[PDB]
């Protein structure tokens, strides 16, 4: 008959859990190049590229 | 006829032109030397000098 529940604490881990994540295929695919610093506060609101002859 | 416009763009130069401007005559000549630090957190928000006899 030993009640024995006061000499220890109730712990919660220091550790997460894994998430549910979308998989982010059209990020991943389109191109990222073109548009990367680009648009900035030279440009103002949108900006353009040249379509070949 | 050729038409080039989508080629290039509309550039705003990095500069600017001189504005207008005003003259200060009333402050370089009225009294400077005797108001000066007279008005500090010891005087609260006033301060007095002696009419003559």
């Amino acid at each position: 008959p030993n009640n024995l529940d006061s000499n220890v604490s109730q712990i919660v881990l220091k550790k997460f859990l894994p998430g549910f994540m979308s998989d982010l295929v059209l990020a991943k695919t389109v191109d990222r190049q073109l548009l990367a610093g680009e648009i900035n506060s030279s440009t103002g609101d949108s900006v353009s590229f040249k379509r070949p002859h």
